[PDB]
């Protein structure tokens, strides 16, 4: 029946996790580990927590390459399964990489702050994966502080996530009161205590409700068939398609309620899934080995394996430069405890040691075939910047630099139709200081920024080629061109962009677009 691969290909489950800052995903994450006996990464996980909020020569320490790559992704073993969990960088760090790591994952996990429920960053990053039809497993953490009802909760995601809210473990209080959860499917229930085996419960007329919970066992029997009326029992077909996600509560920092969320990922998340290709739809299955660049750093391209086989002595073909490439010495995210012959399969990482021309997208495969994988996009970004040069006669310089950032995706580049500025978009505002530093060291430029009106940017595409010519007339003014030469309007706002949206009807409007 099945093939060594395809068994292999199968085990594994690729997702990120999409959060709000402090919502708890770093604390989340170091749980995860721990159930995965990744005792050595989890240490790394806290480790970096603590030095964030620690002494000067932690900060120091924390700031560095090799750390940063380590925890980017992180595998670990569970129920048979390989759990590849790849870090998002968020907080001082989020960029447009975290939107890039969304393009590599099979499916993610929501984690919400019970007390805050869903958040900017939140409904951010629930955008992107929602474009790309991406399955989501909801975490409502903190239930040990004082937080929404879950009810309400369930209420905050449905709207604002824009999906069916399916619950799988309920509360019985909060704060102070919190007693732990109540499994609706295993008819199970979990007392918070300072893990441990749940205790079964047979009807609501169970006794022990009462002997556990005490007078807190009214709201849960309350609560609970208010949930068999209004309620959206887990659907797996809803859920891969993303209409549906699986809701559950908890307290990360007490690794509570875990379990049950660890359990229901690796039984029902996606493994590595088809990809789309300019010529076909690759396939997990295929022997032949595939790849496609979604993150780099200043230098290392992060790959995920699209289909095949990885090793270290095999030979590689890079499809834009048409190069034969070598991967000799390479980084393969694994779990501790290798114990195997040193390979890896679809829906794992690996870090391909590759000095510049790469792009976000490129394929790498094993065949004398032509493939090019499609649909990692540039996403609109929220911020912009022009670009001032002190000396003019650096220019030149300062546009090979610009360019050659922009196609390794440091930053967005766009250049007004009625002027010679550079502005520079950019996903998170980090990558502002980042790319001033990188024109010095690498480039021997000295820039400055500039504020400018502009706090929203997209694709403008039209078929009715006069209307489109019309458009770009009258707003000549807001019209730009980016670094892969697409046409691209910026406006101050994204209320001042309806106006002209409701002008021209007709033009499309996008918020992200492919990259060649
Ligand atoms: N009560 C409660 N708190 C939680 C829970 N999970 C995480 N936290 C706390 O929330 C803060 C953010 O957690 P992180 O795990 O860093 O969140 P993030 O990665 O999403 O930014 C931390 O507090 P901090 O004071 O900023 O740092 P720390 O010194 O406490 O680590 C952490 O201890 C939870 O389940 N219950």
């Amino acid at each position: 029946m099945s093939s060594r691969l395809e068994r292999e290909a199968a085990r594994r489950r690729t997702f990120a996790i999409i959060s709000h800052p402090d919502a708890g995903k770093t604390t989340l994450t170091e749980k995860l580990l721990l159930f995965g006996g990744a005792i050595q990464m989890a240490g790394s996980v806290k480790a970096r927590k603590a030095a964030r909020h620690a002494t000067s020569d932690w900060m120091a320490m924390e700031r560095e390459r090799g750390i940063s790559v380590t925890t980017s992704v992180m595998q670990f073993p569970y129920r048979d399964r390989v759990v590849n969990l790849l870090d998002t960088p968020g907080h001082q760090d989020f960029s447009e990489d975290t939107y890039r790591v969304l393009t590599a994952v099979d499916s993610a996990l929501v984690v919400i702050d019970a007390a805050k429920g869903v958040e900017a960053q939140t409904r951010k990053l629930m955008d992107v994966c929602r474009m790309r039809a991406t399955p989501v497993m909801t975490f409502v953490n903190k239930m040990d502080r004082e937080a929404l009802h879950p009810l309400d909760v369930m209420a905050d995601i449905e709207q604002h996530l824009q999906i069916e809210c399916a619950p799988m473990t309920w509360p019985i209080g909060m704060g102070s009161s919190f007693k732990g959860t109540y499994d609706l499917l295993h008819k199970q229930l979990h007392l918070f205590s300072a893990i441990q085996s749940g205790i079964v419960i047979h009807g609501a007329d169970d006794p022990q409700l009462d002997e556990y919970l005490g007078d807190q066992a009214e709201q849960l029997r309350m609560d609970l068939a208010l949930l068999e009326e209004a309620g959206t029992p887990f659907d797996e077909e809803r859920y891969l398609k993303g209409e549906l996600t699986p809701v559950f509560f908890g307290s990360a920092i007490n690794n509570f309620g875990v379990r049950e969320m660890l359990d229901m990922f690796v039984e029902f998340a996606p493994g590595p899934q088809p990809r789309p290709a300019a010529t076909r739809v690759v396939e997990p299955g295929e022997e032949a080995f595939t790849g496609v660049v979604f993150k780099i750093q200043a230098r290392m391209a992060f790959l995920r394996i699209c289909s095949g086989t990885f090793t270290r002595g095999m030979r590689l073909k890079h499809h834009r430069t048409g190069k034969d490439v070598t991967v000799a010495n390479a980084t393969i995210f694994m779990a501790q405890d290798r114990t195997g012959v040193e390979e890896a399969f679809p829906g794992d990482i690996i870090g391909i040691p590759n000095h510049g021309t790469i792009k976000i997208g490129d394929t790498f495969t094993e065949s004398k075939e032509v493939l090019k994988f499609v649909g990692i996009p540039n996403f609109a970004p929220e911020h912009f910047r022009r670009v001032r040069l002190k000396n003019p006669l650096k220019a030149k310089q300062l546009q090979k630099g610009l360019e050659q950032l922009a196609e390794e995706g440091a930053v967005q580049l766009f250049r007004p139709l009625v002027n010679n500025d550079y502005i520079l978009g950019a996903v998170g505002v980090l990558q502002f200081d980042v790319i001033v530093a990188r024109l010095a060291d690498e480039y021997g430029v000295d820039a400055v920024y500039e504020g400018v009106s502009t706090h929203t940017a997209r694709w403008v595409y039209c078929e009715d080629k006069k209307i489109f010519a019309d458009f770009q007339d009258y707003h000549r003014g807001e019209l730009a061109v980016d670094a892969e030469g697409a046409l691209a309007y910026l406006a101050p706002n994204p209320w001042r962009l309806e106006s002209a949206m409701e002008r021209y009807p007709k033009v499309e409007f996008r918020t992200t677009r492919e990259i060649s």
